[PDB]
């Protein structure tokens, strides 16, 4: 109620942490009718998140649900935890299904000041990240920081 | 105020988890009148809670308080999510004191589907809770799902 | 909004833990307008909090802000659960800034029966939490339980 | 040199773990001519060992390599520690490449005292396991405990 | 072979750590004769090692077993790392079967430097360490620094 | 015994892990006399380290000690292990002390294939660093790969 997506949406965004990365294979979903999180569920494979999982507020993509959202960090934030981000991309994958990449605004971490697309991570990283969405599923790639930002801005 | 005891009680039960199975010895306690987690007491034993530990909400027991849960799982749940259960059995005890056994729903984890009573679990881990709860008293023992079930329904 | 600054103020507070001892370095604040915890910083320094550091609710020091306490315990507590505890000392610095020091009530922990003023503490401890503060800026030191309750008192 | 491959091989089989269940992405590997733990690498993949794994000192598979074991345990085992286990089932792959299941010994843990073959397990668990190693290959399935007691003994 | 039992016995001793304190329930033991840790057994109960706790190398009680030492700590220390700790105190019970409480030295960690005999502990703390022992066995109690000396001079 | 400085020394060096990133302030150190870890201290900081760090076996620096090297990764290292890595700087403080700035080589993790020189981290990351090494002491500052190499190959 008292949060919004983002002091500067599309360029800043405010994300709800559901899920740390590095954390069990723990499926944490807030639900919106309890307000409360839940346990979506145990993942059904020996896998975890590869970054902290949340979600923009009071926003509405294709399928109604929030814009999806995984912030790449040096640590895991808790659920439950806001975190001031910026966009650097998006992984576009067909069930279509996208999950904008993040970093941490300078303010929150001044780690990832040089991340400003998401061709600037290693490619390992970016291919640790769809590996996870297709086998936890067609995995159409990566797009850049304008079209996360333009997906972002029609989910308003 | 917006999450029940359960979708389809007795056989399946909302559990609001407050302290997580393996966890270091706090006790948490939900407080209704503050609406908030807080520490009840660091246990003065070097002991810890042998499964996720919680209440189902809006139940009232003997004692006025909610139906205590243990929820076994193959990962620790945190304190404040709700996870879906369903109890396959009650630990009973004189201090009456009763605290359900239930496993995660099919759709939480499959694993626990084989269980569907309290003694299709091995008898070590049975006994490794009636020992938590004496040495943490004196413990009547294991009772079916069935009796589980007929204590959540007249807690309602 | 349910919860007060303490039972029997100043002698017994209420503490809302923040950031947990001997966690990464994610600095967690509460935000009262948003009514959720935000990650504020990652730490530029590999430095933990040496104790549970939390606020007591309801309490405005000079700067508008409520009174930051920290809490020594045996095991870390989480964000956002509410312990009560008794003020020992108060570390005083420039940047003026103080910072509480508590330990659980007896009824929480009765580990920390023999303290009963900061000085009570090891040096060694008090040592390490004044040069967190320095070194995560100007330590003035610190001072005695009296000092630390009229400072609470000053703030309700 | 002073450990074996099992007290009553293949009935009951020692193994020295490698890799702790739920651990981080790394895999470790013992390394004979250094005598001494080495990092092979960090997985490509968010995923983590779904058992305890290691290897029976002193076998020699097709490959030369020792025999891989997964344990599965209540708690991960240290990296280093040596095991009594007793193997349930084999799972088979080609990349011809088998992993051993083993428990530990009712002497070690009791909860697994009903675990007499692989298919003993939950059938979400197996999969669990045949996932990891696939996408972390083909996978031919599980056979059953003679088997994997079979491949112990001719690897003596 | 290249590691004694102290430096200044019995005012000092090395103490070979075999378990963590607040570590999950498995019980290491150092095998002599494999020259390696073993996972001794799961413990049967939801507890935990109180303090660091292992052995003095090459020290001789009258099982023919090395002097067993739970070693305080503000922070768990590996298996297989040696410490420097200096006794405070024994813990004696029938099963006799007595446990050397000691602390860090003052060139390892500063915060013991007023324990200078198990009482200078808060009882609750004493209190859980004979718990443990006890329910993990008749206690026969504390005794001081002294005793605890000539146990280990006796052992050598 | 069995294991040197590198494969391909200077371009490749082995370290053995002391002490783990992101690991309780516990500093051990390998002791050659005792052919054993050892608890070396706590440190009196909330500090940690920020990144793996141990030693090149078989070399012998100014002070007559092997060359000390952290290591950056993904995921702390546990202690005792060996890493192969690749230098890329080195921080040279007046107390002079060298420590060595490394990374996994790209068969262990190609996250690090984009850094090839120190300067090639973050500055946040650098900075964190040497103010870990100044405050648990004058930091001179950050040298090139080149002169790493060269003082890995003054100290074999």
């Amino acid at each position: 109620d008292n949060v919004t997506g983002g002091d500067n949406v599309p360029k800043e965004i405010n994300v709800i942490i559901e899920i740390s990365q590095n954390s069990c294979p723990v499926k944490y979903e807030f639900d919106k009718e309890k307000n409360l999180f839940c346990v979506d569920r145990f993942l059904p494979t020996s896998m975890y998140y590869p970054c902290n999982y949340g979600f923009i507020p009071h926003t509405c993509a294709g399928d109604g649900d929030p814009v999806d959202v995984l912030v790449a960090s040096r640590f895991p934030v808790m659920s439950g935890a806001v975190i001031r981000a910026r966009p650097v991309g998006v992984l576009v994958m067909h069930d279509e299904d996208v999950k904008i990449l993040a970093v941490p605004t300078h303010k929150v971490d001044q780690y990832y000041n040089n991340i400003k697309d998401y061709s600037d991570f290693p490619v390992s990283f970016l291919n640790s990240i769809s590996h996870f969405f297709t086998f936890y599923v067609s995995v159409e790639g990566w797009k850049d920081v304008t079209v996360a930002e333009k997906l972002i801005l029609s989910a308003l």
